[PDB]
């Protein structure tokens, strides 16, 4: 059944560093050949080039380093991907996934099985156990995977009761070592949560995946870029300004890198990640000194940074894009930033990806800053080459700030500022807002770290060895927040909070001309107003559109998950107990914008919740709407009736 | 019995890293005070001295990095030294060795205990068990260990005659990353035996140990200083000629350090260690930057050492010492060069410690490149700053190099070229040498590095589980050289063997004014000449005298470890796989140096052998006699009848 089926899944995914020691799972691999069969897959072309890949020593074995952000990496990944994602019933799917985990190799298998079911129409609804258990390594510092191991060598027999269910609490990277300054945001950078959005954002919509093909461009893709990497760098500012820390660093490609990356984890193969030191030359000869190279593209990561950097500027500039045809295509059509993120990001969708390319991964090989691999199969990726941790160096932030200006510079060039009539909602008026005191607190997170041992077969079948991590997670009181408003008829609005800066690290003012980008989506809700007076609740455990909109969520926990505040992986999510920014004892200030709209819904290619669909949104406003572009006038913004600026001091409490 | 001490001495070492859980040891641990008797030891300072650093939080807890290059790691590594040693009898020390195994730290415990058992009167002949297998962490890449703990947390129960009695084929370092070219010499910098050849030296010699309280005055200490670096530089050098490298980059403190470490080591509790980036900057500003410090004198290790390497200089030119009297101290003396080594060392032999300082120490520091440790119980050294992992280091002898440049200048200043009678030993003449074939060929090499991972008591007790490592070293087939001497009278003669280099890794020759370094002493025996013709012939496998005079050496074989080709420990040792450097397929041309002289038996101090008894050598001439100061004239050292030059080609096979 549907639950039997779930239990299959999450059973997939234990001890993946060792092979599936489940009995059904062993007779399954052993059994069953994908090539053998090669009818039961919707297109046999992709099983010929799985099987290509993986007879003819082109393969990447078990044991190995997998990133998908090297290009066979990514091109194998995608094979097995697309191998189990045109399985024509579920029961070959589930074949095909047993014979994978059993064969393939680990990094790969998870990457193209997660991919595969959150794409899949038939597993979509399928939940999927967290990836900071599932692959420890890239989520725990190596002080802690090495103490589980410690505590499972130990676990024999004598001393029953003792190095079993034990608790390993853990610290942030700063603990041990003095690094760099910018690594004192460990706690949020290195949460597992956080980078847990990052990587499931990664998974719904791949930078590789192409929206002709799995329907992806009728959720535009480009508009999601965009707004999900500015909203992660608003919250990162937000952060930081809770921190004491100002503007995130503007950086060169042509000065030495000033900030240094100490990553303290480790690979399961007993490799340190790579570490990059501060003021790092990232010119081709100084980051590829004393390597072999010679016919590795990305040795010449530099150059292809430069190039695609020019062609995106110049892009940006004439509004007009190259394309295989070599004609003039408008960017200034009301989908132009849907292009320029297609175009930006490299997806398929890219206008012509010959031409502007893939400008992050050439950047993320760059920054990273490790030596250049020997040997496809001998790869020694850094944090940026990989999903699950880019979120924790401060050159993932620094490097799409770096995007995200081009972006700041289209709009400012090509889109004309919203007068009051624009953002006007006659009728509207929005008296007063009432949020009640905004607390923030750490507390410890029990997550089970089992999976980072080694267990014998009978301690696999039975899960005899349990050890947890417990770790000081950000977390909040629950609060509740009123919106009254006081409409003329009974219209159907559609109510975006926004939560955003007021006051910089040095207690300056910010104008809404340059805090426009700082402004985080708090809560993105519709409902339905009466004539006269109305009053508008809502709880703290009730948004579920933080920096998002996931309208369609929740109704997937109550199925799933349903059977609290448990790891959803369901669209996005953003931690919930991540939402309000530390503050401090003093209580630092930030200020809260309600804006009131007319319903428009959006464009929805099918009523099915699914990645795709375009079911995911509320309203057909621009992402961001009020601040998706410049502000000219900020009094503009003040005066309309149907807007409100509210301020509020989070206090830090421990 | 002698045997039985043995034994113990050999279980104190079993599993550093975990309490020992022997009964007896428990028992003797936990019942055993040093401070509770404080009569049994020959002095109540030392235990008064460790009393106060155990009991008074300031003491290196278990589980806590060990590094003899920092401060107040070597004040108590010291303190404790001194309790082991002033044990009045040798069952007051065994107990004593027991309660630290069980207590101490367990770096500052080995060290402390090794250094005891060198220099102690009565356990100065036993035997230790091999560092490489003891703490194996310093010795393999972290590969290595995760893969037999990979095999510790297999190995239970079940899949028996599987992961238990493995064979671990290691790598060297740059087998997977494309590591800097000059690690390119892996195999010989990261042996064991030769890391353990400068461990036991610095053992026997340590840095801090007066030659007035522990009798290293009697052995100089300044010649052994100066002859073991310049031996060991030598040797590499060779080795570098062998692979067509050249001489040792020569490094300025004020230019980026052109070259990069990447250690692939890490540290028992996780933590790997400290990597040096190419181009590293060693300015105060650049390594200390986005660091803490305040108040760590290592941090402004380059002030440090720009002063001493000025006060250097300025000695060695004026030739005239500055005293704690501040007076003018000779240093034209006969032992002038041993003031030179003192003072350069740092030991408390030196002039004046407080103004010339240890100028290695702070060098080691720098250039180890690693983050300045928060705390005294939070350190984060790096290869440079341990004896076991120093020669892994390229900085290493670079730095040491930098060093011997300064002896070189003061005996090029200061010291007269020899004649031709000097050096004539009349009425001998070398007439031909003939040399076998010499080959070397690489062979695997097992250790045990079962000490690598976390036991269970009864695995304790019975050493159940055992995992062995591979590794290929170089090793050379058996040849025995002939010496031919035609002497006018039954003369008693010292026979001085040396190996140098001919031509460079450009095929140009060197002559021996250029060349005189370079020569690597292979054999210095004492042969009772006869009238007329005689014939020496020497085996491979009976030359102890490598690099380094051991006469004493083989009694203390055929006693420990002759209750074959087992490690020493005793004195120095080079390996005896090592002692012919490599070769290529047509044969790396090198030549040997053949030297007589009459007897001149050094100032033996005292019969016993022992560190600091003087009976190491084996004739009173300067160490590396012909070649310890710069050559005036080739052709002179060329005509002299009592020497031979002889050319060999040394054949790699494999």
């Amino acid at each position: 059944n549907y639950s039997q089926q779930q239990r299959d899944v999450w059973r997939l995914f234990k001890y993946i560093n060792q092979p599936s020691y489940y009995k059904d799972h062993v007779e399954i691999a052993h059994s069953y050949y994908f090539y053998d069969h090669a009818s039961n897959y919707a297109k046999h072309e992709v099983v010929e080039e799985f099987y290509r890949y993986f007879k003819y020593d082109t393969f990447l074995q078990r044991g190995e380093i997998f990133s998908v952000f090297h290009g066979e990496h990514l091109k194998q990944a995608i094979a097995l991907f697309k191998l189990f994602y045109y399985a024509n019933d579920f029961d070959t799917f589930y074949k095909t996934a047993v014979w994978a985990r059993q064969h393939v190799n680990e990094g790969m298998f998870l990457y193209a099985f997660s991919v595969a079911l959150i794409h899949r129409p038939d597993t979509y609804y399928f939940s999927l156990p967290p990836i900071y258990e599932i692959y420890p390594h890239y989520f725990y510092n190596y002080e802690v995977i090495q103490k589980a191991q410690h505590y499972k060598q130990m676990y024999y027999g004598q001393d029953g009761a003792h190095y079993n269910d034990r608790t390993i609490y853990a610290n942030y990277s700063g603990y041990y070592v003095n690094v760099y300054p910018e690594q004192a945001l460990a706690y949020f950078t290195e949460d597992v949560g956080v980078n847990s959005f990052y990587y499931y954002y990664n998974l719904y919509y791949p930078y590789w995946m192409s929206g002709e093909e799995f329907n992806l461009k009728y959720d535009n893709r480009g508009e999601i870029f965009y707004y999900m990497y500015q909203q992660i760098l608003a919250r990162y500012y937000l952060e930081r300004l809770s921190h004491g820390f100002g503007e995130i660093d503007h950086f060169d490609w042509e000065v030495p890198f000033e900030s240094g990356y100490y990553p303290s984890m480790c690979y399961p193969n007993g490799l340190y990640f790579p570490t990059r030191h501060a003021y790092a030359h990232l010119y081709e000869y100084f980051y590829n000194y004393g390597q072999h190279y010679g016919f590795n593209k990305y040795a010449h990561s530099y150059t292809h940074i430069s190039d695609y950097e020019r062609r995106i500027h110049d892009v940006i500039d004439s509004g007009y894009v190259h394309t295989h045809s070599g004609q003039k295509v408008d960017l200034f059509s009301h989908e132009g930033l849907d292009i320029l993120g297609n175009l930006i990001e490299g997806n398929p969708e890219s206008p012509y990806y010959h031409y502007y390319g893939a400008y992050q991964v050439f950047a993320r090989h760059l920054l990273g800053y490790s030596h250049q691999p020997l040997t496809f199969h001998k790869l020694h990726p850094s944090a940026l080459e990989h999903f699950e941790t880019s979120m924790r160096d401060p050159a993932f932030y620094q490097l799409y700030k770096k995007l995200l200006g081009f972006f700041f510079r289209y709009k400012s060039q090509h889109y004309h500022y919203y007068d009051e009539h624009d953002l006007a909602y006659h009728g509207v008026h929005v008296k007063h807002v009432e949020v009640d005191p905004l607390v923030t607190y750490f507390d410890y997170f029990y997550a089970d770290l089992s999976n980072a041992v080694y267990v014998t077969p009978e301690e696999f079948v039975h899960d005899s060895f349990k050890v947890h991590v417990a770790q000081e997670r950000l977390n909040h009181k629950p609060f509740t927040y009123k919106i009254y408003i006081d409409s003329d008829k009974d219209t159907e609005a559609v109510v975006k909070v926004f939560l955003g800066p007021k006051y910089d690290e040095y207690g300056r003012y910010i104008n809404l001309t340059e805090n426009w980008m700082n402004f985080v989506q708090f809560d993105h809700f519709v409902y339905k107003l009466k004539s006269g007076e109305n009053v508008i609740s809502r709880n703290s455990h009730e948004i579920y559109n933080y920096i998002h909109d996931r309208t369609s969520y929740y109704e997937l926990y109550q199925k799933a998950f349903g059977v609290q505040f448990h790891d959803n992986q369901f669209f996005f999510g953003f931690p919930q107990r991540y939402m309000l920014p530390r503050g401090s004892p003093e209580g630092m200030t930030y200020q809260f914008y309600v804006f009131v709209t007319k319903y428009h819904p959006y464009k929805a290619h099918a009523s099915v919740p699914m990645v795709g669909s375009g079911m995911h949104y509320v309203d057909a406003y621009p992402m961001g709407y009020p601040f998706d572009r410049p502000v000219y006038y900020e009094e503009l913004f003040y005066a309309l009736p149907n807007s409100y600026f509210q301020d509020v001091r989070i206090y830090y409490q421990g």
